[PDB]
RNA sequence: GGAC
């Protein structure tokens, strides 16, 4: 797809020598049920939250100060998979309705860089618990559940190193069909 | 009813 390609070029998806061994950063997990919004993350490189989360990344952004970075592990609801990894990149905005999720829910808008876009299935995470999560593993996690810096190396070693066979990339093609075709049924 |  001409989109996929323009996307290829302009990013490094998965790159073989990520930096796993963060010595300073915040990494939270990102819930969603639309895998349509994973797609326009990607396109567009932004994300949104609830109101709540919204407020807890804008807060952990602007306390890192540009001194390392802030991680988002994204995981569709129900999937049995994390689909990839991508760096908070602005602010939020708080009120703007992006205009391209699946829902009006989603009010605000912050910018995100895609890293990694590659399916790792939770067998290979759910040895890694979470302290301040009463222990439960770092894949029965809500939206925006921080993981703690020790965890989230162990976490990103994994992400990084996992030899996937499939990723969202692979029906790249489909979302986009399936975005201009329902958006000429809302223009008839 | 909800981005375990």
């Amino acid at each position: 797809h001409p989109v996929l390609e323009k996307l290829k070029a302009a990013h490094s998806y998965n790159p073989k020598e990520f930096e796993w061994n963060l010595k300073s950063g915040r990494v939270f997990i990102i819930k969603s049920y639309s895998e349509d919004d994973i797609h326009r993350s990607i396109k567009y490189s932004i994300w949104c939250s609830t109101e709540h989360g919204n407020k807890r990344l804008d807060s952990a952004f602007r306390c890192m100060s540009s001194k390392g970075p802030v991680y988002l592990l994204f995981s569709v609801n129900g999937s049995g998979h994390f689909c990839g990894v991508a760096e908070m990149k602005s602010p939020v905005d708080y009120g703007t309705s992006a205009g391209v999720w699946s829902q009006d829910k989603w009010k605000g808008k912050f910018d995100v860089q895609w890293i990694f876009v590659k399916d790792v299935p939770n067998n290979q995470l759910r040895h890694i618990r979470l302290e301040n999560n009463d222990n439960k593993p770092v894949t029965n996690s809500r939206d925006t559940q921080e993981v703690p810096l020790e965890k989230a190396k162990q976490v990103l070693k994994i992400i990084s190193s996992y030899k996937h066979t499939t990723s969202i990339f692979d029906d790249f093609a489909h979302y986009e069909k399936r975005q201009e075709e329902e958006e000429v049924v809302r223009k008839e």
